[PDB]
């Protein structure tokens, strides 16, 4: 397949994006590292970690710093959820802009390859509360910045992956 | 057009997915059967049944069994909503995993052709309640299993249909 | 690039759709007009107007009439948000069907070119209230009618634009 340094996989909830990333990583022949961002505070979350369940590294908050110091040419890092990392930062009261831009810059310079698995959260109605609105905005921005940084971007819909980067973007004259 | 046994049409709310399926079925020249899953409990729901309004068969709960015993080579079955069928099972307190996997297996062996019309519900924020979270998960899984089972899959966005299966899925080397 | 009269840009929240439309318009060499539909009632909304911030024309309610009387061959009109216009009509208690169909007809006959920027809101769960359900339905219908009316339609996901119109739509035989 096409040789790259960085892939962003975007999909909705229970879209198959994690299975797509996990089977791409398992097919790669690299040393696999799951970068796990989910805080197993309850059994529903441990349940989703168990279902997905490789070297496992927890990175609930320091995702970018973890990528920089775990990435190796011989390793493939899979970020289990960009979304759950952002959630962790938001709930704590952290400003989300700097870590997002820091992560995109990191995505551009790793010592080894990385797949980022991230949710689309922006294609429903406006949330009725400011925390959910901020989260929706920050996740949308984050996916834009990661798509710009990464070599390749795939959208996963109903378990089917479509490549959207590389790809020529449309141009219109008026 | 391309001859197939099974089509999954996925789209958001008021996306045109039902019109796409209905005009494909009307253009087919087969005997048309609407498999209606919507329980007309209120006038908003009867209103949506009336707007869409062929042999009409109600299948509020027993969707797969209804497909197996209504499918014929000369017939095309259209499932008006996978989503409203899942909703019916969820609200009752049914476990959703077995009927979903049963339906995908059914989608693989009918005596005649079928179009499944289903919603994408996974590309908004995490629901604030466990019933809605379960439903979101089950609908995502269901669309994955139906996409795997069906000959063809179309995504309908703003009334425009894009074929995503058949189609080569992307491969990356790292 | 491809010469057209009318483009619909659809995306989720913080998808990059506004940046895609703004940089297409800035690259065009036409006289630029922002058709601004957002009512700056609060600082969050003024904040989003300021971030996006060309001749600026407010059209909170009379969007179609504003397009007809501002469109010129030498001008490109960008509708900053179809979604916030619909929101304005909904909250007031207006019926949304006629203005939507009026706008699609307008999109078909302008004296000059137009880009419509609109949200996808239909790919989450069913809203728990009738106002949000109506809005979701009306926005879905509106995007269908504008996609039918416009020369070209682009979906923007994670800041990446994919053209879906023009494009041959799939056909299946059963």
């Amino acid at each position: 397949g096409d040789p790259i340094k960085s892939l962003l996989v975007v999909g909705g909830a229970r879209s198959g994006k994690s299975r797509f990333a996990q089977r791409m990583a398992e097919a790669s022949g690299r040393s696999l590292v799951l970068i796990a961002t989910a805080q197993p505070l309850d059994a529903e979350m441990a349940d989703r970690i168990s279902r997905h369940a490789w070297t496992l590294i927890e990175a609930f908050f320091d995702l970018g710093q973890t990528l920089r110091r775990e990435a190796q040419p011989e390793r493939l890092l899979v970020v289990d959820s960009v979304t759950l990392w952002l959630s962790n930062l938001l709930l704590r009261g952290d400003d989300l802009s700097p870590p997002i831009k820091d992560l995109a810059r990191t995505a551009a310079r790793l010592e080894g390859p990385v797949i980022f698995v991230s949710n689309e959260v922006g294609a429903g109605i406006v949330p009725d509360n400011a925390l959910a609105r901020a989260f929706r905005d920050a996740q949308g921005m984050c996916n834009q910045r990661l798509a710009e940084a990464c070599d390749a971007v795939t959208l996963v819909t109903a378990g089917i992956a479509t490549q959207i980067k590389p790809g020529p973007e449309p141009v219109f004259r008026f």
